[PDB]
Parts: structure tokens; sequence; C-alpha cells
């Protein structure tokens, strides 16, 4: 009946209102070695997170779950000093980012020690049931990735390692598909593994504009997440209007109780700071915290959805997911 | 006059006998996230470290420029503890590992913004001329690494960035070639931005067991090193006799003035521990900091090699190598 958060384990029927994909801190793999110009500031890290954390909270957010990666920036310490200032709710992740944008050399050459796929498991198990590192900390998730139009075989060893932590642990895995793929794929994968549908979450399913891609996923009984609302413009990639399409036609075929919604915002970025171009720049201006619930929702309540759905989806499926 | 070590400038006539390739800690991209089973023993680390340096020392060894690459686990402030304890001058490096094992997503970001060859050569500049973080050490060369058959579009941004650099600086460039390629392309590239011939070392040159590859390299009249000696078996590697072989052909050619001389060893592993396979572990044997000392140089003496022309390669091709 618990769950554990960055405040320690926290009984699932109080996580109320959640938003399942969010980050603080988020860095691409390498931020590190640029640490001379894009050096981390601490304060001025924790007024922008907190700030965003009040923001989520003025929506009546109660939780949110952080799954960044292990080698992108993942902070425990960090994310604890937020929710100490705030009271909110947050639960982070264990797990590394995929091929494309993580960082593969050190598991690639466990490879050829033939102890990746074992050290990994031994590593969610450490991170589920003891603490990350000195942090006192233990992951509430497991988080998986996989590439473009395929699950690589060095992804494959986080995936086998994952069902086999969730078979142990009981753990929630959440994912992030690329660009609108392998979504069945990774259900299909995860379940041959003995890996449980109520305790997964496939995400960036709104990476996909076919709802019919989406029925596919959602006949293995996972959860699905919409989490990218306000990401446009990528040259190609999903648009808002697009989103919510496809959103409605899920949810008038009766999927509600299978979606979840989010943003993916990094609110602070790690590494060297920038600014986008023009182009990029306009189409990303609704990419913010607050979007959801001052966009998105009342253009979902516009389009007849009704409130009981709303609550299903941001507190009866989080609820749902973090028990059994 | 002086080149930057770990404890500041020295005169270049003082560096003295050099090992121009060690690594006194280093970690394959990605072993940061894996710090809940491979957390950094330090106390242990520098007591490994020192007895490395105190094995060099016995040799003759005055100076080692250990070019580990920024996202690989450069640690400036541990290397200056070991300089301190040992009275050993040590030069590092800035710069990112190569493609293969590296960590590329957070630069190939930047390249949509537009301003990674600026990013990576401002970056260059700071930590050769102000300081690495905000350790005060500066860095003594610019480390850079081309993949296999290939300087793929994400290298040739940090080659312009090193020329640029050099023109700037005048520091030195070491290099890395992976699995005996693009020794001669490197070095055109190198040239074709205005770098200089006597500030660039092509390392790993002894992958390649063709004296012509290396002629066709020495040519450009840069320096090569032979820098992995006591690594076999890994990474589709030669073995030290076919490095032998080769080095003689070409001291016998009068290419003195052009080598140096290295291990590459890892003397402390960032990550979690392992332990070689059988089939490794028995060909890494002499992987070790005393054995170019203990095994390679009289071998080559036995093979006629004087005492003038090793000394050439550790003693007067660092010194001409760093001055102008
Ligand atoms: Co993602
Ligand atoms: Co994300
Ligand atoms: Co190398
Ligand atoms: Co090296």
């Amino acid at each position: 009946k618990t769950v554990e958060t960055v405040l320690g384990p926290v009984p699932v029927e109080q996580l109320g209102k959640t938003l399942i994909h969010e980050h603080f801190l988020f860095g691409y793999p390498g931020f590190q070695g640029d640490v001379t110009r894009g050096t981390f500031r601490e304060d001025e890290a924790l007024r922008v997170a907190v700030e965003a954390a009040e923001k989520m909270k003025r929506h009546g957010i109660q939780t949110v779950v952080d799954p960044t990666p292990n080698d992108c920036g993942r902070n425990p310490a960090f994310l604890r000093r937020v929710a100490e200032e705030t009271g909110l709710n947050i639960i982070c992740a264990t797990g590394y980012y995929y091929e494309g944008e993580g960082a593969p050399p050190y598991f690639q050459f466990r490879r050829l020690l033939g102890t990746a796929e074992d050290d990994i498991y031994d590593m969610f198990m450490a991170e589920l049931t003891e603490g990350i590192a000195d942090t006192g900390i233990k992951a509430g998730v497991i988080k998986l990735a996989s590439s473009k139009g395929r699950i690589t075989e060095y992804e494959k060893m986080f995936f086998r390692a994952a069902a086999r932590a969730q078979k142990e642990t009981g753990a929630v895995i959440i994912t992030h598909t690329q660009e609108g793929t392998m979504g069945p794929e990774q259900a299909a994968y995860l379940l041959e593994h003995g890996a449980d549908p109520k305790k997964i979450v496939i995400g960036h399913m709104c990476g996909n504009t076919d709802p019919d891609y989406h029925r596919k996923t959602l006949a293995y009984g996972v959860y699905i997440a919409f989490d990218r609302f306000g990401i446009q413009g990528m040259v190609g990639a999903p648009t808002d209007e697009e989103r919510v399409r496809t959103l409605l036609a899920l949810l008038r075929d009766g999927y509600e109780k299978q979606i979840m919604l989010s943003h993916d915002t990094v609110n602070v970025w790690l590494g060297r700071p920038f600014t986008l171009p023009e182009p990029f720049a306009e189409m990303m201006k609704n990419w913010h915290v607050e979007h959801l619930f001052v966009n998105i929702i009342p253009a979902l309540k516009n389009e007849g959805i009704r409130d009981e759905v709303l609550e299903q989806m941001f507190i009866g499926n989080p609820a749902a997911l973090f028990s059994a």
C-alpha cells in the first residue's frame, strides 16, 4: 500500500493527482564533460525546480514521477530538497537512457564480461530495495527506453533485467518509445519475459497519431502515456492538436482506465545554458508545467470529456498503477 | 617555455623522462550511472595511483601525460594529490572520447543549436588557459579520437576546434586512432585546418602492423605513438612482438625523433569492479607501468637499439613536443 518517494515510502492511497513524467533536472549524457562552462549552480537550480513544483501545486498536483535516467543527471538528493520546500511527493527511477540518447560504452563493456544483464539487474534491485548511492532514497519505478525502429541488443538487456526485478519486487516499469515506434513490441517483449502489464506504462505513445497503433499497444493491457504535451516543432513530430484528436479517439473508445498524461518538461537543464532558434522557439512555447491544466484539459472539456474521466487519468490510474 | 601540469606551469626543460599516455583513473562513459554498486573508493584509489607513480619513478620517469577525456572520469584534483605525494609531473587534457565509447548525445544536441564547434572551442580555451571547473588546474594537451575507419562529422567538430585552439595557444594535440585506422587522415585533416605537425601525436599507431601505414603518417612530420604495450587480445589488438617488429623497422629507418612509447594503463577503473575473462586475463598479464622498462627495452637493446635512441624517444621527443 506504499510507494518509495524521495522522502520515503508513501501510501498509494495518498498520491492524489499526479503527473507521470516530468523532469526537475536533466542533462544529455556528456553534459558532465562540459562542467567548466556548464557548471551546476545548485541554489539557482533549486529556485527554478521549487518554482516548477509550486506551479504544479496550484493545479492540484500532489505527486510527480521524475524518471530521469541514471546517466542523465539523476540527483535523488536534489529532488529530496525540492520535496522539502514544497511538500510535493516525488518518485524517482532507476534505468539508463536508450542507445541513441545515453551512455552505452560502460554496459557495452560489461557485455564482453558476460555479466551486463546481471549487473543491471543487480543495480535495479539495489536501487529499488536498498537506496541510490548513499542517499537513502529508493527508486519507485524502473525506466526503460528503446530506439527509433527497434529495441537494440543493448536496450534488450535492460528490458530483461527490468522484467526480472519486477517479478522480484513488483516495481512499476515506465518506458519511452522513440518517435512513435515499438509500443506493442515493448509490451510484448516485457510480458513475454514475465512482466505484469498492470505495472507498465508505455510512454510517448503520443509520438504516434494512428489510434490503431495505440489499440495494439492497449490490447496488451498495459497503461500508455501521452506525456509530451507542449512539445512541437521537432520537424515532423506531432503537434498538440494531433495529440488531442488522438487522445479523444481513445477516450471516446472507452480506454480511460489505461491512459495517463504529462509534458516531459526539463525545468533545469544540466550542462551549458542554451536558447532554441526562432523556429523551434515558437512551436515549443507551450512546453511548461501548466500547459495541461491551462490549455489541454479545457480543450478536452470543450470536446465533452467529463471530469470523472479526467480524474480517472490523473488520480485513479496512478493510484491503481502503484498498488494492486 | 613552460607547460601546464596538475601543480602549475613547469619548464619544459624539466620534464625529463616521460610516459606520453597513461591513466591514473579511468571510466568508460556511463560509469556514473552505476554509482550505487560502483562508488569511488578514494583513499584506496590514491593509494593504487601512488604505487603506480612510484613504480614509474623507480624507472626514471619524471612526467606522465594522463589524457583521460572529460567524459571518462577526468579528475584534476585527484591527479594533483598523486603529484604532490610523488613529485611526479602530471599533465592532463581537455577533450571527449571517440563516438564509439564516448558520450556524444550532449554535443550532438548542440549541433542542432548550430553552436557546437564554437562551444567545444570555448571549452578547450577555458581549460587550457583559465582552468578546469573550479580546480585552478589547466589542461596541458587537447585530447582527440576518431572511430574505426572514419572520422565522423561529430569527431571533425572537435578536430576543427582543436586546430583552432592550438593556433591560439600552441597547445599540444594528442589523438587516439581506433584499431589501426585513420592515422594519415587525422594528420591530414589537422594540418588542413592549420594545426602544427610538431605539436601533434597520433596515438595507438601500434594498432597497425604495416610499417607503410606508419611511414604514410610519419611523412606528415607529426609524432606517432606506440602507446599500448602490454595490451593484447583485446580490441582486436596486435601483440607486443608485432609492436616491436614494427617499431624496429621504423627505428632502423631513422624515425626515432617522431616516435614515443607508453602502455595506456588504467591503474584505477571507475565504476563497478570486474576481472577479465580467462582468455584475455592471460594475454593482458604484462599490462602495467613497468612493462616497457622490464620487458620491452631489454628486447629492443638485444636487437641493437642503442641508449641514445631510447633517450631520444623518452626524453628528447617530449621535450621537443612541448616547446617551440
Ligand atoms: Co523519453
Ligand atoms: Co523524459
Ligand atoms: Co584510447
Ligand atoms: Co588512453
